[PDB]
């Protein structure tokens, strides 16, 4: 049944005025928003620990800098299958129909982050939200 | 030529969710046409019950009809090339992305839209809802 | 508070491929449909019955053979102060945000009927859905 | 230069229709900025009276506020050329097509969207909403 | 009623990616492009040709600036009344409806130019199409 | 991984105004236009060299036809991967998320074309852009 995950819109969406639009594909499939926060730049030790599995990758420097270059926002989506749901939603650059697929063209810069599994989910929800 | 013609319903999650015109625009830009419509404020269970027979012995059966009458509907008669086939894979399913119920819905029950999916199935919904054939 | 309206989508919409925009529109407004017809050629005696009113303009055959040319559909929408507010939807083709507005540019081929009175309403009502 | 800020509030009949982006989406079309935003999954009603103090004498502040605590909102501060009036025009009235209020609301009530009227109006309702100035 | 009009779609318009979101409100409104030129610079002779009423004016020289600090699209569009509808369709940045209205927020970047007259008209078209 | 791809805008997408349409996909996809130009007929000439690949097929000439039935827009676009991704956007009628798979029904009126190879790219941008 009902599941949450966590969805981060990126720098790039704000540079390129996509927040509404990726938002909007999230909500037009019935998921609803539990909980979000606007940040104007993320603290840079909330997106390492965010992409903590990722450290020991060449392009983790890069990545974290990019995310942290303009603003972001966090959301818990709720709904039937979230995490799954939400995933295939954001989808990647060679797929049409998906966020990534129709919006964007970039190895590092795809707009969106989706949760992958239950335990990333529930670990990415307490990173951006420890209130709970 | 290769012209067909196949049977579409709108169901009442559709008007629950305002999404009636956004599937039925999605048919329209792939170059579909409309050749009869009804509207429906509460369609009789017989009719839906006959729509769904091939269904009549699962678990399912009676919660969806339930579902089928709990709002209005539209049934659509489509025209165009391989219709049949093509308005089938706009309808798609909740996880495939780019299609309606892809786009839209969420829901194993509750997915807004209803394409016939072969001929036969075709020529037979079509005698259900417009049995003035 | 509530009204019904009776509104037609004219030929030029089917033509045109604009059926599911202008429905659209109304329906993101917030107004339910009540009852609907699809004709895929309207009688021509419930085209003159529609446009009575007009009986004696010049423009008046014309207008109901362009109204014969092809497919209508006739709705009645219910909703909050509909038959103004519908009305206003329709607008004209000299101001944009409108369905005739944005999306027509003709004199006679501007896509949507809708009431503009109670009594041409409850009439229009009449002639497209008798039963009742 | 131009510069200036102002308050929105998405109000519960967007999240309850679905209408939270396509709202959003307008303002953004249009180049204004989110310099903070906070989602409420229900308001305070202490907040919303401040909010709407102006109006605590009026028939409908009751069911106002009523309304307003029934489900989220979400508050935004905006920031652009000539903010406050250009996302007030955005917002525009039930009864004009082409702004939000025009296109998507129908009620008296349960208009979707607020945006502040002045400056005087912005620099409270920011306060109110953001306390931490 | 059918007239040519002349219409300049801005490099903002580039910038932002509402390159097609502008000719298709245009296209919507059932106009036709007659010819077209992709300018990836335009030639600032034919931005000053273009603007030369604005030549005394205190924004005359920021705009041409402006106005190849990127691409531009130059367009003669055709159909009834397109001078005066094309106009409207553009209209200002403070009433919502038009392309401006919805999509620009300032007093020089505005997105698209449309021809206001007549004269302006066969003016600006033999300016960006001298081959008639 | 920056490439350069030829893309044609097919008679059926003025016939069916769906110019922009098409368009705003792939600049909302962030390609880029580098050269464009609008044809209100084609030279039957640029036609038969553009398909070439395909005069011994059966549908070579009725195709040819059609291609020149009303205008075209050919554009080069620019982007990273661009050959692969604008391809992929193209897509077919088959599958929906796609231009062709939202927008076409029919195996000759199909909207776009787009180069499929590196080959045929500098190919088919020499045939509509010789002066390069
Ligand atoms: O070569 C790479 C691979 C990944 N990333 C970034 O790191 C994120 C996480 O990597 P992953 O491969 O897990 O992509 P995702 O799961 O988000 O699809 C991506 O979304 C990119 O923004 C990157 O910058 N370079
Ligand atoms: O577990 C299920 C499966 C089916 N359905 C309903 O019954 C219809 C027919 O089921 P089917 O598996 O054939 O799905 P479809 O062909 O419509 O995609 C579906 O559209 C659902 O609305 C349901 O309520 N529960
Ligand atoms: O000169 C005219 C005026 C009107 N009409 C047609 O007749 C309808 C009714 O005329 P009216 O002036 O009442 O326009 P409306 O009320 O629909 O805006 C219009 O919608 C047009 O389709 C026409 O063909 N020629
Ligand atoms: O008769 C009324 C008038 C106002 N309102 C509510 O109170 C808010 C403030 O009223 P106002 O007349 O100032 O409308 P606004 O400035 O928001 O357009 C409105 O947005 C409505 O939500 C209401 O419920 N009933
Ligand atoms: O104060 C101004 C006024 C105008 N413009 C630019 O000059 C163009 C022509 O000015 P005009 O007042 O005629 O605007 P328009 O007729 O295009 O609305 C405008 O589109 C703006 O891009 C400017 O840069 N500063
Ligand atoms: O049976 C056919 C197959 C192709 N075409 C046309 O010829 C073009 C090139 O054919 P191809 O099979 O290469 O299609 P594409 O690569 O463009 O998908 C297509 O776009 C169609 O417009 C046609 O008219 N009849
Ligand atoms: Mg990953
Ligand atoms: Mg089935
Ligand atoms: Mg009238
Ligand atoms: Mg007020
Ligand atoms: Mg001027
Ligand atoms: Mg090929």
């Amino acid at each position: 049944g009902l599941q949450r995950t966590l969805v981060l819109i990126k720098p790039d969406a704000f540079e390129r005025s996509l927040v509404a639009e990726i938002m909007g594909r999230i909500e037009k499939k019935n998921f609803k928003i539990v909980s979000m926060k606007f940040w104007s730049k993320a603290p840079r030790n909330l997106i390492e620990q965010h992409y903590k599995e990722h450290s020991e990758q060449s392009y983790f420097n890069d990545n974290c800098d990019f995310m942290v270059s303009g603003p972001i926002i966090s959301i818990v989506y709720e709904g039937t299958d979230a995490i799954s749901k939400i995933r295939r939603l954001q989808g990647n650059i060679l797929t049409p129909g998906t966020i990534r697929g129709d919006l964007a063209n970039d190895i590092r810069e795809n707009l969106i982050h989706a949760s992958d599994s239950e335990d990333s989910a529930v670990d990415e929800i307490s990173i951006w939200f420890p209130e709970t």
